């Protein structure tokens, strides 16, 4: 299960990765590398909130809440950009699990909508 | 595509894979164990023909899926011809071809 | 155990096949399924010789030479069947992860 | 596709290399990063030459054979060492094949056994 949900995840066609409790790089897809301006060396055990350290709690929440087990899905989402453009988005964080029955962390997915 | 077939065949829970007419593209073991269905190739036979006694309230969730909706349900009940109760867990998901090709299934027992 | 090589093997445009020690199959490519006529059904952890019953104490050794750590390689190849195929296979051993064998990989194509 | 190659060689177990046709890295394995020192940080693209300048004429004439398509492997290969310690090594060139299907470079794979 746990490999290969890893490897499924680093397969996936869309951008996914898949995180541990301290949220840190379980797994990348290669769309979420690119998305993520992530480049392509090794990032795994690395921590998302280093990487990005200007996220906005609203995320930290949703991550706390998706690591408590809870589903989240946004069909779509609006966000202005930095840009001044406004930005719309599926995304998707929803738990995964130890074999205890204990959550190991989350899997994250978005896209473009816009 | 294939990769989506690909992994619903060899995914760690039971998944299905449907197209527009409720015909399997691709099957979990684990599908294919709690659905009671043999190690035989399924393919393109209907889920509806295999489950004749399956519900309208059950199709009524597929073509919602097979509009492009996804749904979900975290604790569920249903009681089954048996009679005895199973409590599930289920996700009904479209998948596109880009329009809709079908749906994949999620079902786990608890 | 090698989920990896699993997943590798599954979703090859060549004709690969995936083994344990007892020759059952652990994995199948698509080329393989149709090259081998296996059909669709589930056939994960079906036994290589029970599904071709038939199979020559020629294959024998040298599945046996793969599981024994011997990575075997023909470029090319003549076989009869009352036609002639031409090919090219390789037959090697997979590892665990303790440095035990776990089983082989089969890979067949055709030359001409 | 290029995808399948990539990520098998980077969660690749041995050490295991995936080059271009021009000898610059597509993926690398951890062990591969490791033997050959070149850190946790994004190489791709450059250029296995450029990074070590020193390398052989026998290497890249063995090279160039992988990427006319030949597989080539050797068993146990010997050299000696400044350390004066003879090294055996396992190793393995082969090409790879765009979905054309024209190499699109070589795989390879060094193995120490001594």
């Amino acid at each position: 299960s746990d490999e290969r949900l890893r490897l499924f995840t680093e397969h996936a066609p869309a951008a996914l990765a898949m995180f541990d409790r301290e949220m840190r790089y379980l797994a990348v897809s290669r769309r979420w590398r690119e998305d993520y301006g992530l480049g392509d060396g090794d990032i795994l055990g690395m921590s998302h909130y280093d990487i990005f350290p200007e996220i906005g709690e609203e995320w930290k929440s949703v991550h706390r809440r998706g690591l408590a087990g809870e589903v989240i899905r946004v069909e779509e989402d609006c966000f202005v950009r930095a840009d001044g453009r406004t930005q719309w988005l599926r995304w998707e964080v929803r738990p995964w699990y130890e074999g205890e029955g204990r959550v190991g962390g989350v899997v994250i997915f978005t896209e473009d909508i816009t």
